[PDB]
């Protein structure tokens, strides 16, 4: 069902001298849910219950997000993809995930998860993905109506929009969810970002890192690498397509539809589809995991 309550209990662990927060419920092989910008483990709260008893259910809060520590001193050079990956790699190592992991990914969680899967392919049992960065983008691949805003994030205007005015949390987020969010739901999304200034830096560093028209080159190369790999990998896949969808449409979707050994369903949603169709998404993930784990 829908609902504003988080799933399970937040746990904390020290990583590179910082505390990171995560949900870790149940036993067995992990089903690892990764949020992106500007969300947290909270994104998965109505989806994870569908996988009850099917494995160890894990959702990590990226550094500087959710209940994870902020980086200090924060600034325009902090919270790059590379820095997030250092923290998340270390957290995932610390969690003792074993060698039959099912990844469930979204948004920046997909860049992180697809890249981790490429690097740890022997340990990946299945990959479920939705509204994901399936390959590097060209501007034509970025949803037309949001181009100007994201171009502004990727300019000097970004600090005012995001650090001062919290545009990613307050405008982009509800703008890409089809149903109205409750007061409690927005409170949960707002909480890590209540203070103006550097507390909000992760939500600006993220759009600045999106691999678009060759920039930034490091993230482009990472996405190029995992795009080639996923297009050939026999690892079972679940593609949760969205209508109307947002990012994973057009050529982005044409491309991921070429990936081997893949099941697809379509659910209602734009970008943050977990808030529109959580039960349809959860049901599909659970069915996928049941087939992977007979
Ligand atoms: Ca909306
Ligand atoms: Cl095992
Ligand atoms: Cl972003």
């Amino acid at each position: 069902s829908l609902g504003a309550k988080p799933f399970g209990e937040k746990k904390f662990i020290e990583i590179k001298g910082r505390r990171m927060a995560y949900i870790d419920e149940g036993t067995g092989d992990p089903i690892l849910f990764q949020h992106g910008n500007p969300t947290s483990s909270y994104l998965w709260r109505n989806i994870m219950p569908h996988c009850a008893g099917l494995g160890r259910l894990i959702a990590c809060d990226l550094i500087g997000m959710g209940d994870s520590d902020k980086l200090d001193p924060s600034g325009p050079e902090r919270y790059t993809y590379a820095e997030h990956r250092d923290y998340l790699d270390a957290l995932w190592e610390a969690l003792d995930l074993g060698d039959r992991v099912v990844l469930v990914v979204h948004d920046w969680g997909s860049v992180l998860g697809f890249d981790w899967a490429r690097r740890h392919r022997e340990r990946v049992q299945g990959i479920a993905y939705m509204e994901a960065v399936t390959m590097p983008l060209e501007w034509a691949d970025f949803p037309e109506q949001d181009r100007d805003l994201f171009q502004a994030f990727r300019s000097q205007a970004g600090e005012e929009l995001v650090l001062q005015d919290n545009v990613f949390v307050e405008q982009v987020l509800p703008g890409l969810i089809l149903r109205p969010l409750s007061e409690a739901e927005m409170a949960a999304y707002r909480e890590p970002f209540l203070a103006a200034g550097e507390a909000r830096r992760p939500t600006l560093s993220w759009p600045r890192q999106i691999p678009i028209a060759g920039t930034p080159a490091d993230v482009v190369a990472i996405a190029r690498d995992y795009a080639g790999w996923l297009s050939e990998s026999p690892i079972p896949k679940l593609f949760i397509n969205a209508e109307p969808g947002h990012l994973t449409t057009g050529r982005m979707r044409d491309f991921c539809r070429t990936w081997p050994n893949q099941t697809e369903i379509t659910v209602a949603g734009a970008h943050f589809i977990q808030e529109d169709s959580p039960d349809e998404i959860g049901a599909a993930i659970a069915a996928f995991v049941r087939r992977l784990r007979p």
